[PDB]
């Protein structure tokens, strides 16, 4: 049997349970367990947590107890967060607690939340190299420069949605001067540390939890459907949140009816951080504290490359045949390179490193069915947790893979909020192609040339001199792909051998 | 890497090449081409086989070596049927063969090639009993009784669709005395075989191969849905057929234009066979040579109940939880056994099977996400090759699986030709309860006793007395599944506990 194991977050907002087992080296979810407790909301400016918030969340954890009969404790690894950290009386919490669930709650520092957070940005993010990570929890915000599973710098200041709530827009009133004091404080709770981080620098800056996944959804909702929080984008949140003058008002579009409490709050502190650190482009990180847990802390997953990783993991799952993908991928490099060198302005390095990673996965499919391939492949790379990848990406690796056999029908296409059609369009004629030319798998013959010109989509592909008086399949496999490109406006495809 | 054969069948109508591997016990295709070679039609009245013909033969064979290029011998399996025993001058094909493909063609005796057919159709068919299997082709008819991977009764007879065209059917003309002409001389074939085979007896008749799929094509087509083979459906398609008076003039719907030329004397032969053997119902059979030669010829799989093999299979593919399996199971099968003492003329055995064995697949999707399982499972079940289950079984097992979570929307069921929507739909409302009441895996808590109550669709569910004290997240997941009842008209779902 599968080592399985749970993760209990028992946070600000929410008390969350994911269970898991590990499985060819992937973590599958097997059961998930979610309440909005709202534990952050019990606590009164003296910091002792309501008897209604420890009720709610003493009935939470006796769901969970349930859930988890039998559980070895060295299975179960249950946190908790700012909330229980800053409650004065936690120790009566942690004392109910003890008669309804008998697997200790571990109260964690500031700075092993920080940690975790950022291990699980590590274990499940695409991006590689120096990232800062920013967590705006209920009571505590946490940042982290890191890279390569390792933290560098690491703080976390008590300010968070619920804390400054009260404190800065008591009532629940909204104005531009309640506002602005919340900024300021945030901006002040960071001035230590701004000029660090900022020297430190990162490639990414990616953001946890409620209030920056609040400020995605309702900046998508507003139109800006890639997501990414930046500058301007808050400026013009802010100018839209000052319309209304309470909480109570608050009909922003994509703000749940849970959020609109905290938004103005987080908002604020979000902006402080961006002033603080100058941050140009944020990402919601789908992976944190939880994924911390069940990836570094439980399930001990390797520190390596995220996509080869999830790539090696894939191989396993869905046996692929790793010699057809190499042959496949040196076909489809060679010609890649070529492609990018007569149309420089196409070329996209994220692009060709997801068109790459697409021949090596292009067969997981296969086990399911060889008739339709390409569409089972297709259906597992879109739907499976592959960390590494983001929804984007794995979108787009699924369908290159979903259009590298039989007819094109153009029309089908996802829209993507950042890739754009004009640069991944040649991607899906270069796996096709160099599909097509391994599709004898081990039988293969290889050409010892292969000469690629592009004019616009006109493409002529050469072959060596007398090249297909050996290799009459080939030739009856690249006319069938012919008469598909026939079908698709303006794309042509000619095949041609070399003079003697 | 995984073993890999190749199954080569050089037939009377095409030649055909099947490459597959096993994994986990799994039949995996990876490679298919074929030819319409119609080899046989170049048989002249002498049985010699013309330079025309053995070219196309050629030709073909050309193609498969370039594919087969490097393959070790022991993993190659040609086998040539009746065309090529019937040809006077098939040592001179088989000469000229060896220079376009390196492997020998072994030509089978027609003996051989029955047993071949019943073994192909006994590795992937439903049906388990004894059964008679018919295979219809150019030159030869074959026919077996056998079961559980035995023959018991193996024949061949001098008669195909293409030799008795040329001998019944002189210039392509049709009428009523060329077809009956024929029919007798089938019958006449029969003689020496059919009380032989009469007093053996058959569960089930299976058909195989082109003659026979023509038939239940255009049964299917002219509105027959089940496309089952009967005489009353026979008479039928002879009184359409003879309406015509030759066969370029022949149009039936859902006859091809390859199969127009050879329908006629295929027909007569199937009546024939129908009328020697007294047959009231075939049905029509995916496999057959190809697939007795991958699967017990190269493959070697086990001589086991065929749907037993296929699960055990795919619980090793997909990591099937097989304790989860077996809780679900019992619950399941607790219910189910309620339900039917409670609507005896609902009750349906074939059905039932199907609902155990989707309750032992349902978590076939989990590898690919815990979120959406349901859908995952059923995309794998719908599109996989399952031996042991044809195309509608799979699809209704599918059903069930892709409507055991979420929303039930009755007006997205797919439409069967056997089986009723009023037997399969309590197993819908089943499958959900089973998995429900087991949704905490190994941490599931048993009721000692439970009780269900049916009235149409109005269900009542009974707990042991003050059951949900204890099991207050069950009762959680069972007012959801209230709601979801809620959503179908008519449908009600009461949860209930005993009386002290
Ligand atoms: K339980
Ligand atoms: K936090
Ligand atoms: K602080
Ligand atoms: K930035
Ligand atoms: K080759
Ligand atoms: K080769
Ligand atoms: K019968
Ligand atoms: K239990
Ligand atoms: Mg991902």
């Amino acid at each position: 049997r599968p080592q399985e194991f749970a993760a209990v977050d028992l946070g600000s907002n929410s008390f969350h349970m994911v269970i898991a087992r590990v499985v060819d080296g992937a973590m599958q979810i097997i059961g998930r367990l979610k309440q909005r407790v709202h534990l952050a909301d019990g606590l009164d400016e003296n910091s002792v947590l309501s008897e209604e918030a420890m009720t709610r969340g003493l009935n939470c954890l006796s769901l969970f107890a349930e859930r988890l009969q039998g559980f070895s404790p060295s299975s179960v690894c249950i946190v908790g967060t700012h909330t229980l950290r800053q409650a004065t009386n936690a120790a009566e919490f942690l004392k109910r607690a003890e008669k309804v669930i008998p697997y200790p709650i571990e109260i964690i520092s500031g700075n092993e939340e920080a940690r975790l957070i950022f291990m699980g940005v590590e274990h499940t993010q695409p991006e590689r190299g120096r990232k800062l990570v920013i967590d705006i929890g209920g009571g505590s915000t946490e940042l982290v420069i890191g890279e390569d599973f390792e933290p560098r710098l690491v703080e976390s200041r008590r300010m968070g949605c619920v804390s400054f709530s009260q404190a800065y827009f008591p009532g629940g009133v909204i104005n531009k001067e309640n506002f602005q004091r919340a900024r300021l404080a945030a901006v002040q709770k960071l001035e230590t540390l701004a000029w660090q981080f900022r020297i430190q620098g990162w490639t990414v800056a990616l953001g946890a939890s409620g209030t920056i996944k609040a400020a995605q959804e309702v900046l998508v909702a507003m139109g800006e459907k890639d997501g990414f929080i930046t500058p301007e984008r808050l400026e013009m949140l802010v100018s839209e949140l000052l319309k209304h003058k309470n909480f109570d008002a608050l009909s922003l579009p994509g703000l749940s009816e849970d959020r609109k409490a905290v938004f103005a709050p987080g908002l604020a502190i979000l902006c402080g951080v961006f002033d603080a650190l100058a941050i140009k482009e944020l990402r919601l990180s789908d992976g944190a504290l939880r994924e911390g847990v069940l990836y570094e802390m439980e399930g001990r997953f390797r520190h390596q490359d995220i996509r080869s990783r999830t790539a090696q993991s894939l191989a396993n799952q869905y046996n692929i045949d790793r010699e057809q993908a190499r042959r496949v991928l040196e076909t489809t490099t060679q010609m890649l390179e070529q492609w990018q060198e007569q149309n420089p302005k196409l070329a996209n390095p994220h692009l060709a490193a997801l068109l790459k990673w697409a021949v090596m996965l292009h067969e997981v499919g296969l086990n399911i069915n060889h008739s339709g391939m390409h569409r089972h492949s297709a259906y597992i790379l879109q739907n499976s947790d592959l960390p590494g990848f983001n929804q984007e990406q794995q979108m787009l690796m699924a369908t290159l893979v979903r259009y590298h056999r039989k007819a094109i029908k153009l029309d089908d296409l996802p829209r993507f909020t950042l890739f754009r059609k004009k640069q991944f369009l040649p991607l899906i004629q270069l796996l096709r192609l160099g599909v097509l030319l391994n599709n004898q798998r081990q039988a293969t013959t290889t050409p010892p040339t292969l000469r690629l010109q592009t004019e616009a989509h006109h493409w002529t592909l050469t072959f060596p001199h007398n090249w297909f008086s050996q290799n009459a399949l080939v030739l009856l496999d690249l006319e069938k792909e012919q008469q598909y490109w026939e079908g698709v406006p303006e794309w042509m495809l000619k095949i041609a051998e070399e003079e003697p």
